[PDB]
């Protein structure tokens, strides 16, 4: 026998993955546990590989090494994908050839009695005549993946190998590498849920518990419910950062204060270090990024009147609809209005008030000088990342700039438009939700390009349209010392005021650059000059 | 016997439920080869990639004694946009040529 029928995978390594082990062992490797006599009598061949895909750094290689060890196999021969590639002619294939040598010789001298060799790959998608389909010129020869296939299953047969491959993008894997007789069993390693984030944390902090270095203050259930969508590597980094910060705190404190030796030896880390590191040190990749909001909502949100509440309530209703309904797992919306009316800030607030696990903002500020194909790739990557969580919220910052629209011509890029139009109507995998919020300042152009037929709703962000609203906004913004405000109220009673909030901030700040005498007249003149009406 | 190739086009207003009816008609035929070629899985491809993909999906249907292929959202395959107009000539030509090519004898 090679293992007891029920196997075992816990406390020695792998954390939150326990169903995965049973599934893989019941599906594929059932031919190496049955009694050998019946296996020989039946006359069946064993599987010759498996494939594992999923997020990056979620615990794939550990499972590979464990499965290799538990079969009573020789030491694994790891190798990395992009490393076997050379500019010389006919040298990217000698590298592939130079990995099956020992197995070949051992099968040569000893036939049908050898052991097993595991040849774990990594980033197996680098060598594939399929990445060239996507826009660009990268043919990767297409001879490399004809020298690997011809060795696994060719005119000469090997019966003492087991190839395990891992990849991050399952959609660029060549089709000729998944037929029966070759890599022929797929499997997914998803993100860890609550129980996994508990087990991994328990595993990674046993040593410090053994010597009682950890204080009794810290719990683990609290830290297993705050970390949402963390991957295991992130948890390990969190523990390490907590250790380091506690160490630095203790050294600094005991150095500054000549404490007695009792606490000097004691190196308790407490819980404050944990929360400090969690909130200041580690930044997840598949979770909320609480830092960039401060770069968009720069001056809070002021309630100058009625419309703000209406907009926020509509956003709440759409969020609620997408959260708790079936038969409709994809929802869209579009915010539009006159320029400088504050459309981005409201979108950011609506997204933030949802409390979703995964929030992302795709704006053109980070695509300066990009060619259009790069923009398409970036958008596709963001959406792909968003597809890997139970709930999500993706914002598109400015749709008129993504297309490079210019009134002369008109001119724009077709590729981005078509990619967006296709992506707005693609449902996620079964059982997962999504929500998309747009933004723009030219509704008519999008209406003309047949783009307003893909969105599902629309919201209007009105502008300051009366003197009373301007007066209330100024009062809440707290300027002009309430005495010049009486003259301002007298002057702005006309009610023919059409100005944006951001422009209002700019005008107030500009007018505040003179002495108390001419400030009011300067501000009134500036407002009157820019007083264009619909 | 004197007509080994047929075609049909479903048309109507938007949001009318055309793809569902096409799929339901296809699934109710009991043909041994049944494929679908939609633009939902070609995001970011250039024109030549689309041509090669369509040609590949069509080539297989000539290796089976029966088949039924479906082409979905012809408008999005050609990259149409009312401004201009603009579109991909090469894909249109490939489609116009593939719509009138009978399979090898018998099929
Ligand atoms: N009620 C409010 N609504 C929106 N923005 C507000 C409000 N109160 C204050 N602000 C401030 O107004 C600014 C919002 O301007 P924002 O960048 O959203 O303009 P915009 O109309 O999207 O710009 P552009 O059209 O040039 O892209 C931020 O400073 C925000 O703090
Ligand atoms: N389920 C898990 N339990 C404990 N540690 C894990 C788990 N998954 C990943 N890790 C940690 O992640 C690291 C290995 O990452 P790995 O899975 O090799 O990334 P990749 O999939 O990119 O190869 C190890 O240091 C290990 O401690
Ligand atoms: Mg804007
Ligand atoms: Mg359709």
């Amino acid at each position: 026998s090679i293992i007891n029928p029920d196997w075992n995978f816990e406390k020695m390594g792998i954390g939150g993955l326990d169903k995965e082990f049973s599934d893989i062992f019941r599906r594929a490797f059932a031919s190496r546990v049955f009694p050998p006599e019946i296996v020989e009598q039946m006359g069946c061949k064993h599987v010759k590989g498996i494939l594992l895909y999923g997020p990056p750094g979620c615990g794939k290689t550990l499972l590979a090494r464990q499965i290799g060890k538990m079969l009573n196999a020789r030491e694994p021969k790891v190798v990395n994908g992009p490393e076997i590639l050379n500019k010389y002619v006919g040298e990217s294939e000698a590298n592939i050839r130079k990995l099956f040598a020992d197995a070949e010789e051992e099968q040569r001298r000893l036939g049908a009695n050898s052991g097993l060799h595991i040849i774990i790959f990594d980033e197996i998608d680098a060598i594939c005549k399929q990445r060239g389909s996507m826009a660009g010129s990268t043919g990767v020869h297409d001879t490399v993946v004809n020298q690997l296939l011809s060795k696994i299953d060719g005119v000469e047969q090997l019966n003492n190998i087991l190839v395990i491959g891992m990849t991050n993008r399952p959609d660029l894997i060549d089709e000729a590498l998944l037929r029966p007789g070759r890599l022929e069993v797929k499997m997914e390693i998803g993100l860890p849920d609550e129980k996994g984030r508990l087990q991994i944390l328990h595993i990674h902090t046993a040593r410090m518990r053994g010597h009682q270095l950890l204080s009794a203050d810290v719990d683990i259930k609290e830290l297993a419910v705050e970390t949402k969508n963390f991957s295991g590597a992130e948890l390990e980094g969190l523990v390490r950062a907590a250790q380091s910060t506690a160490m630095n705190r203790h050294i600094k404190a005991s150095t500054k204060v000549e404490v007695d030796m009792e606490k000097a030896e004691s190196l308790q880390v407490t819980r404050g270090d944990f929360l400090a590191s969690l909130e200041n040190d580690i930044k997840p990749a598949f979770g909320t990024n609480q830092e960039d909001y401060a770069s968009y909502i720069m001056n809070g949100i002021i309630k100058w009147g009625d419309p703000v509440t209406r907009v926020l309530d509509d956003g709440e209703l759409l969020v609620q609809q997408t959260k708790n309904s079936d038969r409709t797992p994809l929802v869209s919306v579009l915010l539009e209005g006159p320029p400088h009316s504050g459309k981005t800030a409201l979108a950011a607030k609506i997204a933030e008030e949802s409390n979703f696990p995964f929030i992302k903002i795709c704006s053109p500020d980070k695509m300066i000088g990009f060619s259009e194909t790069a923009k398409c790739q970036a958008m596709k990557k963001i959406f792909d990342d968003a597809y890997k969580s139970q709930l999500s919220c993706v914002v598109v910052d400015d749709i008129e700039r993504l297309l490079d629209y210019v009134p002369i011509g008109p001119r724009f890029s077709n590729l981005v438009l078509q990619a967006l139009l296709v992506l707005l109507k693609k449902a996620p995998p079964q059982g997962r939700k999504l929500l998309i919020i747009g933004t723009t300042s030219r509704k008519d152009v999008l209406q003309e390009m047949e783009m307003l037929n893909a969105f599902s709703t629309t919201i209007h962000v009105p502008n300051i349209a009366t003197g009373e609203q301007l007066l209330e906004a100024l009062e809440l913004l707290g300027n002009f010392k309430d005495k010049e405000r009486t003259t301002i109220a007298q002057q702005v009673k006309g009610k023919k005021v059409w100005i944006g909030i951001k422009k209002l901030l700019m005008l107030i700040e500009m007018s505040l650059q003179m002495d108390p005498e001419y400030r009011v007249r300067k501000f009134l003149a500036l407002l009157r000059e820019e007083g264009a009406s619909p």
